[PDB]
């Protein structure tokens, strides 16, 4: 479904992003034998880029740059890590 829903921006016009799947963060572990360590998992998702009513915003997804993608999965991730 809808996850969550916050405010940012998209090359600076205001929109909402929705977060529509996320994988928590699983920690890796780390201490003690290497026989009984494992990787991280999760901390990843998906999410989209609406108008402020939730709807489809494909002209401001057109807009989108690779750039814009890292910085707001950065800003999901916190969205979906905080407290």
């Amino acid at each position: 479904a809808m996850l969550a829903e916050f405010e940012d921006r998209v090359a600076g016009i205001p929109c909402l992003i929705v977060v529509t799947y996320w994988e928590p963060y699983v920690p890796a572990k780390v201490s003690g034998p290497p026989e009984y360590c494992y990787p991280a998992e999760g901390g990843c998702g998906e999410w989209e880029v609406r108008d402020r009513r939730g709807r489809p915003a494909p002209w401001l997804e057109r807009k989108l740059t690779e750039a814009e993608r890292e910085r707001i999965d950065q800003a999901v991730f916190d969205r979906m890590e905080g407290r």
